[PDB]
């Protein structure tokens, strides 16, 4: 039934072995769980999507991990309510596939459409758009949870059993497997996007910039980010915000598909800081999806309010010695009901780094700085930090083990996440 297998996260770090259970079949996956809950607990179960989480939260060493993706039946979708019913197995880009035709719209959306919607619940995936649409979470309106005890527990995030809906929701799969859900789709009449670009010169405009309230007139943004010249240069950004066109601003070539869908000598110099500039700056620009949308992975938020402290972290980073050329800079927005939900409103960022000696160490300082001022780091990017950081970044984890602990007593759900942050 069950094949031994070499995982890792999509950072391709920390290898550990499982027993891979991978079947379409819901009974044998019922049946897989209950063949662990009866010999104890051992290493127990976790629950792996199309593992795209660089962390180790989809890993169960010496234990089972079920593959989902079998699981990808779209059962229905429907324009009137704009519910999508589909199993946990189906990833976002066939998702969407499906549901254009419809008018609708996934209404959160990750960096990489190769993502199962077990995988978007369990880690409460954010977007472009969450200052406007919030997290994945928020669109989920029923799920299908099968528990620990062997049932299958149907959850909506009113009404009783909220709070297993919302401990299920950023719950790294440590509440039971994910088998199908209900979402809330966002209407549209087209497959575009009108975006406005603009560019910044400092790490302060570039706050300034979103801190006017223009940002309220657009429903998704995002900034290309500088994490390597010195200030005042350091923190200058190429900003791209944006908003689902309607039909009446296609061009007339597409306006009859409006939901269809398919380094030089002057890089450095004057001129193409010109190119650069110009290139960045725009307004009304029509784009599709695809126009629109050995390495260390890094994400933090720092609340709101904190912005010197924001702005200092920045500082610590560049003049670290440690490089970072895809940096990735969003103002997120009001969060969630769920306790280990990562995005708060405040300044996230996404750094890159390059393998390299003293890194750990450096990140470590990191971790330090943004739990000092209030922030936490994100667990589909991290496989390092420490429970004591990761409890004190989370100050509701007690509320959510507690959670926990009634719905698997037994430890039936673990993972090599779970036991390094201590939430088994
Ligand atoms: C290039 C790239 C860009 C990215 N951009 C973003 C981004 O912009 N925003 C963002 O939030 N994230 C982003 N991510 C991270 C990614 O969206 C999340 O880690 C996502 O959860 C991955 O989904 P998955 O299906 O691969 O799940 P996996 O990585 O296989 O699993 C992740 C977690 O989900 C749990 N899980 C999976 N299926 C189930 C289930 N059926 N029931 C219960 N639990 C389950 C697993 O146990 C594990 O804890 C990015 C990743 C990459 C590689
Ligand atoms: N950071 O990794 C990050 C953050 C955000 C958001 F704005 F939502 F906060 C969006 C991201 C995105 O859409 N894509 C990416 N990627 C970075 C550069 C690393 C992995 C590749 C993708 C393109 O990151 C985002």
């Amino acid at each position: 039934t069950t094949t031994a297998t070499r995982l890792t996260g999509w950072g391709r770090t920390a290898p550990s072995v499982a027993n891979v259970l991978r079947t379409p079949d819901a009974e044998m996956i019922v049946k897989a769980v209950a063949r662990v809950a009866e010999s104890g607990g051992g290493r127990g179960a976790i629950a792996r999507g199309l593992g795209r989480s660089y962390g180790d939260n989809a890993q169960n060493g010496g234990g089972l991990v079920i593959d989902m993706t079998p699981l990808n039946t779209i059962h229905s979708i429907d324009a009137d309510t704009k519910l999508v019913d589909i199993d946990a197995g189906v990833n976002l880009d066939q998702l969407m596939k499906a549901a254009l035709p419809f008018g609708l719209w996934v209404p959160v959306l990750p960096g990489t459409r190769q993502v199962t919607v077990g995988g978007a619940i369990a880690c409460d995936i954010h977007g472009k758009n969450h200052h406007s649409a919030g997290s994945f979470g928020n669109h989920v309106r029923s799920m299908d949870l099968l528990t620990a005890d062997g049932e299958i527990r149907h959850l909506t995030p009113t009404g009783e059993d909220a709070e297993l809906f919302w401990a299920t929701v950023g719950g790294n799969g440590l509440t039971g497997i994910i088998m199908r859900a209900t979402i809330e789709m966002t209407p549209t009449s087209t497959a575009y996007f009108i975006a406005d670009g603009d560019v910044t010169a400092s790490l302060d405009e570039t706050i300034a910039l979103h801190s006017d309230g223009s940002e309220a007139r657009y429903t998704y943004s995002s900034a290309w980010f500088d994490a390597i010249s010195a200030p005042p240069k350091l923190g200058r950004a190429a900003v791209s915000r944006g908003r689902l066109a309607t039909v009446e601003q296609l061009p007339a070539k597409l306006r009859s598909e409006p939901l269809k869908f398919d380094a030089n000598k002057y890089t450095f110099g004057p001129i193409g800081e010109l190119w650069y500039r110009k290139s960045g700056t725009y307004r009304g620009k029509v784009q599709n999806l695809t126009q629109f949308y050995g390495f260390l992975q890094y994400q933090f938020v720092i609340p709101t309010e904190a912005v010197d402290e924001f702005k200092k972290i920045i500082g610590v980073i560049q003049a670290s010695g440690h490089y970072s050329f895809l940096n990735v800079f969003k103002l997120f927005g009001p969060r969630n009901q769920a306790p280990l939900s990562f995005p708060i409103p405040g300044w996230n960022i996404c750094v890159d780094f390059p393998i390299k000696d003293g890194l750990g160490k450096f990140v470590s300082e990191l971790d330090r700085r943004v739990l000092e001022f209030g922030g936490r780091l994100y667990t589909a990017k991290d496989s390092r930090t420490t429970a004591e950081t990761f409890h004190a970044m989370y100050p509701r984890v007690d509320e959510w083990i507690s959670v926990r602990r009634k719905v698997d007593p037994l430890r039936v759900f673990a993972s090599d996440m779970a036991r390094r942050l201590e939430l088994l």
